[PDB]
C-alpha cells in the first residue's frame, strides 16, 4: 500500500464522545485540525484490514474500488498537513475536501454489499472485518458530517441540530416517525400493518418528556429496521388471523440509560439461528446494532419461539458516556483473523 | 496429586442427553468410571487457580471431599458389573458422596469470597475467577445429575417420585413448575417484606396449539431456576414500589421458553452483568445452560426487567454441557478501542 496508509495505520483511532462533538459547534481550526489527522489514521487502519481478507473477495471490483476511493480520500486529507489552521482558505478548502470525501464515499455500503454478492458466487471472519468495515465508516461519516454541517455555508443540515446531534433529541418521535416509515413499507408489501401501542416511562424525571442527546438519523435507521422486522414477523404469523396484534413499544430513561424494548407477537426465532439475523446477508439489523453499540449502546433481541420477539435498544443516556466505539488495526486484530 | 486423579483427569467428560438419562450394571459401569473423570477434570483445574485461594480451608475441603469421593468411587473398578453386593455397595457409595458433596456450594463460595476480601484480583484473575466457578458448579450439577439418577433409579431405600424416571419428568408440566416456584418465592417475600407481587401467568403452545405444555426435564432444577428469578424479581417489585409479575410459557418447535417480567426499576446496562458474577443467579444460568438451554436478563433502567429462560424442547438435543480440563481451557487461563 501506500507510504501514507502504511504511516497512518500505525496510529490507533482515537475516539470522542458525542458531548465533545456538540462541543465542535460551540472553533474551525480545532475541528480541522483533529479530522486532518484523525480521518487518515481510521481510513489506514481500515484499509490495512481490506488487505487480508480472502483474495477472491479482495480482487473484486466493487472492494477495489472501495480501497481506492479510501485511499483517495487519505490523500485528499493528507494534503492538509501542510496548512495552518489559521488558513482560512485552508479551511474553506477543507469542507469542500470532506464534501467531496462523502460524496466519493456515498455507494460505499451497496458497493461493499455488491462485492459480498460476488465472493458468496456463516464466514465468522467477514462478520468481524464487515463490522469493523460498517463501523468505521459509520464513525468517518458522523466526524465529517459535523463538520460539514457546521462550518460550510450551504451544508446546513436540521436548524434544530448541532451537525447532525439533536441535544434534545425527542425519542418518542423518533420511534413514532420510524414507524410511520416502516408501515408505509409494510402496507405496501402487505395491505396491512400493525398498529403502534407505545409507552414511556421517564424514571429519571417521572412525567417528563423524554430527551437525550444522541444523533436522530442513527436512532431512526435502528428503529426503521427493527419494525420493518416486526412488522414483517407479525403480518406473516398472523396471516390467518382476523386481525393484527399491535407492535408494542416501551421507552424508557434511567439515571444512565435510555432504553427502548419493541415487543411483536411475529412467532418468535429458535434460540438456535437467532443469530444469523445479525449476520451479513441483510444488512439492516447488524448494521442497526452497530449503530447501537458506536456510542456505548447496544441492540439485543430475546425472542420466544412459537410466540414473538423482544427488540432493545440501549442507549447511554449521557452524551460524556456515549464514547465511540471504534475499530482498530493491531496485533489483536489480526490475530482474530 | 494422587495419580487417579492425574489418570481419570487425562479423561475428557463423556456427556449425556436427557433422552439417554431417560440395566443397573451397564448404568454401574457407566458411572464408576465417568464420575472420577468428571472429578478428577475440576480437581487439576483447582490445582492452577491462585496459591491463595487453594490455600483457603474451605477449597482444601473441596478438594479432599472430591478427591476422597473420587477413591471410593475407583474402588468399584475392581468388582464385576455382576456382583449384586457390588451394585448394592455402589448405591450406598454414590448415598455417601451426595451427602459428603453436600456443603460443596457455600464451602467453594466461602473460600471465593475469603480470597476476594483478603487478597488483589487483577483483572484477569477475577474473569478466570468467574470462569472456573461457571465450570466448577456446572461440573458439580453434572455429578449431582448423574448419581442422582443412579441412586433414585436402583436404590433399594432412596427411590424418588414413582411417576419420574430418576430425577427426570418425561412429561414435565412447565407451568405447574412456574406456578410452584413463583408460591416459594412468594411465601418467603411475605415473611420479609409482609407483601408480595402476584402471578399474572399466560402459557402459548405454538408446537401443539391449545395443549398442554410439556418437555422432558429435570423440575428440581427448573425450579431452581425460576425460584431464583421470582425471588430477585419480587424483591425489585416491593423494593422499587405492587406490580404484579408477568409470567408468559411458550413452546416453540425447538425450544421452551419462559419469561418473567417485573416493574421493580430494573438495572443499569453498565452493572447488570455483576448480578452474574460471584450465587443464586449465576448457578440459574449454569442449569439452564447444563442441558443446552439459556438464561438471559434485559432490564429496562428506570421501569422494570425481563428475565428469560431457553430450554431445548427436545430430549435428544437436551446434552449436558460439560466443563472439560485441556489444552484450550488452560490456555483460556493463560481489537476494539
Ligand atoms: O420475528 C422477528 C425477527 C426480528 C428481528 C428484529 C426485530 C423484530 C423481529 N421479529
Ligand atoms: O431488578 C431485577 C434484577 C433481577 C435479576 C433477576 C430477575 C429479575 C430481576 N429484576
Amino acid at each position: 500500500v501506500p507510504r501514507e496508509v502504511e504511516h497512518f495505520s500505525r496510529y490507533s483511532p482515537s475516539p470522542l464522545s458525542m458531548k465533545q462533538l456538540l462541543d465542535f459547534g460551540s472553533c474551525e481550526r480545532t475541528s480541522f485540525a483533529f479530522l486532518r489527522q484523525e480521518l487518515p489514521v481510521r481510513l489506514a487502519n481500515i484499509l490495512k484490514e481490506i488487505d487480508i481478507l480472502p483474495t477472491q473477495l479482495v480482487n473484486t471490483s466493487s472492494v477495489q474500488l472501495v480501497k481506492s476511493w479510501y485511499i483517495q480520500s487519505l490523500m485528499d486529507l493528507v494534503e492538509f498537513h501542510e496548512k495552518s489552521p489559521d488558513d482560512q482558505k485552508a479551511l474553506s478548502d477543507f469542507v469542500d475536501t470532506l464534501i467531496k470525501v462523502r460524496n466519493r464515499h456515498h455507494n460505499v455500503v451497496p458497493t461493499m454489499a455488491q462485492g459480498i454478492i460476488e465472493y458468496k458466487d456463516t464466514n465468522q471472519n467477514l462478520q468481524y472485518f464487515l463490522d469493523r468495515f460498517y463501523m468505521n465508516r459509520i464513525s468517518t461519516r458522523m466526524l465529517m458530517n459535523q463538520h460539514i454541517l457546521i462550518f460550510s455555508d450551504s451544508q446546513t443540515g436540521n436548524p434544530s441540530h448541532i451537525g447532525s446531534i439533536d441535544p434534545n433529541c425527542d425519542v418518542v418521535a423518533v420511534v413514532q416517525d420510524a414507524f410511520e416509515c416502516s408501515r408505509m413499507l409494510c402496507d405496501q408489501y402487505y395491505l396491512s400493518s400493525p398498529e403502534l401501542k407505545l409507552t414511556q416511562v421517564n424514571g429519571k424525571f417521572p412525567d417528563q418528556p423524554i430527551h437525550i442527546v444522541y444523533v436522530p438519523s442513527h436512532l431512526h435507521h435502528m428503529l426503521f429496521e427493527l419494525f420493518k422486522n416486526a412488522m414483517r414477523a407479525t403480518v406473516e404469523h398472523q396471516e390467518n388471523q382476523p386481525s393484527l396484534t399491535p407492535i408494542e413499544v416501551i421507552v424508557v430513561l434511567g439515571k444512565e440509560d435510555l432504553t427502548i424494548k419493541i415487543s411483536d407477537r411475529g412467532g418468535g426465532v429458535p434460540l438456535r439461528i437467532i443469530d444469523r439475523l445479525f449476520s451479513y446477508t441483510g444488512y439492516g439489523l447488524p448494521i442497526s446494532r452497530l449503530y447501537a453499540k458506536y456510542f456505548q449502546g447496544d441492540l439485543n433481541l430475546y425472542s420466544l419461539s412459537g410466540y414473538g420477539t423482544d427488540a432493545i435498544i440501549y442507549l447511554k443516556a449521557l452524551s460524556s458516556e456515549s464514547i465511540e466505539k471504534l475499530p482498530v488495526f493491531n496485533k489483536s486484530a489480526f490475530k482474530h483473523y
